[PDB]
């Protein structure tokens, strides 16, 4: 039974607005309703991976798990495997995945953060998964941000602390954030960005919504903007969006969006809005591809309509060789020529790098850098051809060139971490002298900017 290069993963996230379900939600996991929708002739194949990300839920994990697994297995006939659940408050994600793939998944993570300070801490945070699938990192962030039209600056924040603080993935990349540990990252959730338009215009937007006009309110819808001017969730991807504003709807109906101050909402107004979202982030050069992005039209128990989107994503399997693991490939080398990283900070510190790889035995540290100024105000520090020849464990071209590095910029007084960015190893040419580059971030936020040129040698 040969192993995959491809699979297919389901995200799901949606608000349950503290009700039950409904007894049928299979037009969920079939990606069914409005948007990118998933054609009628692939309902029978099951995906490989399904992430269920809820908010306000009611139900315990039990109850959630079976409704979940009897929906699968309605659909698909397959009974499908828990690989982790992990609920903070009422935010919970769940993964499930077809039992062929039981023996291909290790490495599970879970864990959660809590956003906010005292009077802001108690139900917002963030649940998150990873896992290894064969030779590929895994993680999935499920989030319900801070609500309110005008608290787009709280969610970026709240955005900043999940990707700081989640703790997921493979420990050994200390210098490294949940945004560069995975070759595929799923972040999704209610998100609770709204579309800024004045209040008054309420009915002018429901009338559009009518019509399926969504080009001027997404213009303003704060998710994009903000991702925009480079506010939050740098370097992630979003399918365009297709589909009506999924909050704030009356129950058990989608004929009216709910969007006049009441007590019950402290007196805000709820626009209708995009609140449920679902962002990536790949590797360089790996492929993902969303094949649907929508809402359910069906499922009315909630103020929130479910979103469902499906990807490609290439995997790669177990390399095992004669050599690596537990050895180098002599045959196998990396190297770094005319490298210099590009710094936004005002410090003054001497910096190093340091190359994070899983082709590596373990991480390697360079020496340090020539710190310059820049002619625009920057430090500019070289590398030249001073960089540590890196010595994978496989040399095989099959398994090497699926790779990336990882690269933190460190302060040799501090040792802490100033940018961090990935290298994909998916070459144009081996033995051959080609430009490479990444943007540098920190804490998510961009910091600078790491080029020069790599030769890599396999062994073809
Ligand atoms: C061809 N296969 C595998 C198939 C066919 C029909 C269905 C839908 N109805 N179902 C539910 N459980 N068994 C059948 C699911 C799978
Ligand atoms: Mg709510």
């Amino acid at each position: 039974q040969p192993e995959p290069d491809m699979i297919t993963i389901f995200i799901g996230t949606w608000n349950m607005g503290n009700a039950p379900p409904p007894k049928k939600i299979t037009s969920w996991f079939l990606s069914k309703g409005q948007g990118k929708t998933r054609d009628d002739s692939a309902d029978y194949i099951p995906h490989d991976i399904y992430v269920i990300g809820t908010q306000e839920d009611p139900l315990s994990e039990k109850e959630w798990l079976e409704i979940l697994k009897h929906s699968l297995q309605e659909i698909t006939s397959v009974t499908f495997k828990t690989v982790a659940i992990h609920t903070l408050w009422n935010i919970r994600i769940v993964v499930l995945a077809k039992p062929e793939h039981e023996n291909r998944i290790s490495h599970i993570c879970t864990d959660n953060v809590k956003t906010g300070i005292a009077n802001t801490l108690g139900n917002k945070g963030a649940v998150g998964v990873s896992f290894m699938f064969n030779g590929t990192s895994l993680g999935f962030v499920n989030s319900h941000l801070t609500s309110g039209s005008e608290k787009k600056l709280r969610r970026n924040q709240n955005y900043m602390n999940i990707l700081r603080f989640l703790a997921l993935g493979d420990k050994k990349l200390s210098p490294f954030n949940i945004t560069h540990r995975f070759t595929h990252l799923f972040w999704f959730g209610d998100l609770n960005y709204r579309v800024d338009l004045p209040t008054w215009e309420a009915e002018t937007i429901i009338q559009k919504i009518k019509q399926q006009q969504y080009a001027d309110l997404l213009s303003h819808d704060q998710l994009l903007t903000e991702r925009r001017e480079q506010k939050v969730f740098l370097h992630f991807e979003e399918e365009e969006i297709t589909f009506a504003p999924t909050y704030r709807f009356e129950r058990l109906t989608r004929d009216k969006y709910a969007y006049t101050k009441q007590k019950a909402t402290g007196m805000k107004y709820n626009l209708p809005s995009w609140c449920d979202r679902v962002l990536w982030k790949s590797y360089p050069l790996v492929h993902v591809v969303c094949q649907s992005y929508g809402s359910t039209s069906d499922i009315m128990t909630s103020d929130h309509s479910p979103v469902f989107a499906t990807f490609e994503a290439g995997v790669t399997s177990q390399f095992v060789s004669k050599n690596g693991p537990g050895t180098v490939d002599s045959q196998g080398q990396i190297e770094f020529l005319r490298c210099y990283a590009t710094l936004k900070t005002k410090s003054q510190t001497k910096f190093y790098l340091e190359f994070h790889s899983s082709c590596l035995e373990s991480f390697v540290k360079s020496q340090e850098g020539e710190n310059e100024e820049g002619s625009e105000g920057e430090l500019v520090v070289k590398f030249g051809e001073t960089l540590p020849k890196l010595k994978p464990i496989i040399s095989d071209p099959e398994y090497l060139l699926d790779q990336h590095i990882l690269i933190s910029i460190k302060s040799s007084d501090s040792d802490e971490s100033y940018g961090e960015g990935c290298i994909a190893l998916r070459l144009e040419a081996t033995e051959t002298q080609l430009p490479i580059y990444t943007p540098l971030t920190h804490h998510g936020e961009l910091t600078g900017h790491f080029q020069g040129e790599i030769k890599l040698q396999t062994s073809q």
